[PDB]
């Protein structure tokens, strides 16, 4: 049993993000292209998966959180994340 | 033990694909700016990745879908999955 | 269980890189168009994500390796692979 991750980068410097299941909880560490450092997002699951995308000023995040068949999106939009719509099946 | 999870997203939109891994299929959900819906993707496997380019005005998308020791390639390249020729080893 | 990939892609080709991991070890195969070849990364994990960024004359990739609670940064530059500065706490 190891923690799992998940990982995304953007910009012209480039940034990183890196996204760790463990314990049940994922939280997110951040570079910058100086030195890392803990991001705001925390939230549960056991499995997780990444993606986004930079337009205009603002990276978008999506953060696919699992716990038994329970995937949850997570967005973050520029300024802070929300829940999003993502559901498994109709 | 919970679902697993891959997610990748294109275009000028954007667009969002997400696989999941759950009782040894893999299906598909696709966000196209207004809601989600299920995909035609549906093969075999117990773990996901993905990663996808967007060249001319086709996503080309491929999804490695593991079972046991052994990964199986799969290419979408406008308008149709085949069976790629990725291979573990020689 | 099965073994874990991840994947990620570049470039005017485009290229992919599959890493997985499999008793212990991650793995590299490559795709330049033509062929699958086995690439020169080879280091210890359970658990594995990437993620990479082309910008002059290199891709640039971050393998993030995990075993138990352990995660580490592995960078590719343009020619050699080392270790990052990575760390999942302060
Ligand atoms: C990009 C979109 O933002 C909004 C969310 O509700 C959708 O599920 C999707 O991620
Ligand atoms: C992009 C290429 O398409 C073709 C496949 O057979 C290769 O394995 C690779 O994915
Ligand atoms: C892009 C940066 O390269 C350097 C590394 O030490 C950092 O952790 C990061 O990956
Ligand atoms: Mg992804
Ligand atoms: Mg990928
Ligand atoms: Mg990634």
């Amino acid at each position: 049993s190891s923690v799992q991750t998940a990982a995304t980068s953007w910009g012209t410097v480039p940034s990183i993000a890196v996204y760790t299941a463990n314990n049940g909880k994922i939280t997110e560490r951040c570079w910058d292209g100086k030195g890392w450092y803990t991001g705001a997002f925390n939230e549960p699951g056991d499995n997780v998966s990444v993606t986004s995308w930079l337009v205009g000023s603002a990276i978008h995040i999506r953060v696919y959180a699992s716990t038994g068949t329970t995937t949850t999106e997570w967005c973050w939009d520029g300024n802070g994340w929300t829940k999003g719509a993502y559901t498994a099946t109709n």
